[PDB]
């Protein structure tokens, strides 16, 4: 049964319906080379069409199960429902606000979001923060956008998107932030990601996991503290021996997070047979495969085939 309130803007007007789904939307609000002509499917459809198709599915999801999705899905939820949200945890009762399906044509809340999950009903992370942006249309058109509720709403679907964002990040990496056992940020994933000496303006050099590549800039996850920052490429070395010397205020902060990268090491030579240091300051390449290499003297020999497991995560 379609919307009257447009998705983007949260108000009503003409609007042009999807095929797929409830949401509408003023044309207008979507910058359109012109209006489609029959068959349209909305922004979020074709979303989740993109990253539910096997082809180009993201890594994440290449790496996950639709089940083993819900589990993280379940995570973010918790993430969600923290203190002060309790007016989204279930549905809005009628009681309350007898006319509130006049105006709400799709209900949603927390806790049906958290049962849809479980059900694994959502193929991808941009099905479950598509619906659970629903709790924040509703909000907006029942409340105004000026509400103190509408605040409220906006919090928890910046959680979502960025618990969604981490899962896509790396899925195996959240598993293990999520349950924080023993050491969790030493384990190494499926497909390691690169350890390297990363620089922020401003900051010691520091030990780092690369966790994606994105025009020039690095996504690195610091030893240590496991706090994250883009960093420039040109400020990324491969991991060294020979550690590229700042002045720093502690050096027991320092050591500690050197020590667990030690840690780290140990551990992924105990999983893929293999851990290479570079020359000092060799530059990061984007999808570095120089520390997996099995004779980091012939780069064209690779990495080692040794391998046919299911349970890859
Ligand atoms: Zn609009
Ligand atoms: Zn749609
Ligand atoms: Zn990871």
């Amino acid at each position: 049964r379609n919307d009257f309130y447009c998705w983007v803007c949260h108000r009503e007007g003409q609007v042009l319906c999807c095929e797929l789904c409830p949401r509408v939307y003023h044309a207008k609000c979507l910058r359109l080379t012109s209006e489609p002509e029959g068959d349209w499917f909305c922004p979020e459809c074709e979303k989740i069409t993109v990253a539910e198709c096997i082809e180009t599915q993201s890594k994440a999801m290449t790496m996950l199960t639709i089940e083993q999705l819900s589990y993280l899905l379940k995570f973010a939820i918790q993430k969600m429902k923290q203190p002060g949200t309790d007016a989204f945890q279930k549905p809005v009762p009628l009681e309350q606000h007898p006319d509130y399906a006049e105006y709400i044509f799709h209900p949603m809340d927390l806790c049906t979001l958290e049962k849809n999950a479980k059900k694994k009903m959502y193929g991808c992370t941009e099905a479950f923060l598509a619906d659970a942006k629903w709790i924040l249309h509703n909000c907006i058109i029942y409340n105004g956008g000026n509400h103190k509720l509408t605040q409220i709403a906006k919090v928890v679907i910046k959680i979502c998107e960025h618990e969604m964002n981490e899962i896509e990040v790396c899925p195996e990496c959240y598993l293990a932030a999520c349950q924080k056992r023993d050491n969790w940020f030493c384990e190494p994933c499926s497909n390691p990601h690169p350890l390297v000496w990363a620089k922020l303006k401003g900051f010691p050099f520091w030990p780092a996991k690369a966790l994606r590549d994105k025009d020039g800039q690095v996504d690195a996850r610091f030893f240590g503290q496991h706090d994250r920052a883009w960093v420039p490429i040109n400020n990324c070395y491969l991991m060294s021996k020979e550690i590229p010397f700042s002045v720093k205020k502690t050096k027991s902060i320092f050591n500690s997070a050197m020590q667990e990268m030690e840690v780290y090491v140990e551990n992924i030579r105990r999983k893929f047979g293999v851990f290479n240091y570079s020359p000092f300051r060799t530059p990061y390449t984007p999808n570095s495969q120089y520390q997996m290499l099995l004779d980091p003297t012939n780069p064209s020999a690779g990495t080692a085939k040794i391998d046919q497991e299911k349970v890859k995560l």
